[PDB]
């Protein structure tokens, strides 16, 4: 279980689609099985305080890899929000993969972006999908909220056709400096019916909302509904991409049965699994063609 090297990788997707996808589900049976002789726990996700603040039940945050809000006068549960650190390529928590906040977690989701210093948000949901609501909208739709101590406004937004581009300025009343900027990558694209036909959009999506990662600030927030599929979906393809730009190769199925252990279900379904391939498929052709 080695790196494939980039040249053969394309090669290596074909047999993994052959026979019906025969390899494809050989690999996510393996990532399924990776979790298998190992009890991670989540006592802080399943305490009788905390349950509440977790968009799903079964969906939990890992103990040990956990986001932990700065401790509140008081309440002892108060340092809980359904987020953890999860690793890319060569550095660690270079993520904070969480659920879509809960109208009750806005406060605690913009506690932990200002002390965990996060300047990027990558949203990979809509609000509402298929008559179901997904997420919470934790933003302002227009000029300006307060969410605790963090009053957040919005500067300027680039409505693309796959996604859209909120640019705000946060800053927190209990600071004197107290400005930030944070940018939000909003994937927008979930048709009524089947899912992500083309892998070009959501590549392009990739590149630009982590070419916009600033030196030398925060973990990048990652979150979709459950914060686990579509979020795990987003890491894998953008750290493999940066393991191809720095030494030509790409470890998918190392690099997933990893942060497997960070966050519970990275990667939720093979479908999501053959989608990572066809984006890196689509980086790998892209160049040189
Ligand atoms: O919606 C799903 O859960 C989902 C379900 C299936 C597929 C597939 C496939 C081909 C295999 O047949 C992909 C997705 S999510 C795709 C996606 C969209 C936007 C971003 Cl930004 C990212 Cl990272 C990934």
């Amino acid at each position: 279980m080695e790196a494939i090297p980039v040249k053969q990788f394309v090669k290596h997707i074909g047999e993994l689609y052959s026979n019906n996808q025969h390899g494809f589900s050989e690999d996510f049976e393996e990532v399924q099985r990776s979790t298998a002789d190992m009890n991670i726990t989540a006592e802080h996700s399943n305490h009788p305080e905390n349950k509440h603040k977790n968009r799903y039940i079964n969906i939990l945050a890992y103990d040990h890899s956990r986001v932990k809000l700065r401790p509140l006068p008081g309440s002892k549960h108060s340092d809980y929000i359904n987020a953890n650190y999860v690793d890319g390529y060569n550095k660690a928590k270079a993520y904070i993969a969480t659920q879509g906040p809960l109208k009750s977690t806005f406060e605690d989701f913009w506690r932990m972006i200002w002390e965990q210093n996060t300047g990027i948000i990558v949203m990979i949901t809509n609000l509402v999908e298929k008559g179901r609501r997904k997420c919470d909208q934790y933003w302002p739709t227009e000029n300006t909220e307060e969410y605790g101590n963090i009053i957040v406004t919005l500067k300027s937004t680039k409505i693309h056709a796959c996604y859209t581009v909120r640019r705000f300025s946060i800053r927190n009343t209990k600071v004197k400096q107290n400005e930030r900027v944070v940018i939000q990558y909003h994937y927008t694209q979930w048709p009524d019916m089947g899912v992500p036909e083309y892998a070009l959009p959501v590549l392009t999506f990739v590149r630009r909302s982590s070419a916009a990662r600033m030196p030398e600030t925060g973990p990048v927030l990652v979150h979709c509904s459950a914060g686990v599929g579509r979020t795990g979906t987003y890491i894998v393809i953008d750290s493999m991409l940066q393991q191809i730009k720095d030494k030509s190769t790409v470890n998918v199925l190392g690099f997933l049965k990893h942060i497997r252990t960070q966050r519970n279900y990275l990667v939720q379904t093979e479908e999501q699994y053959i989608f990572i391939h066809d984006a890196l498929l689509e980086a790998i052709l892209g160049k040189e063609t």
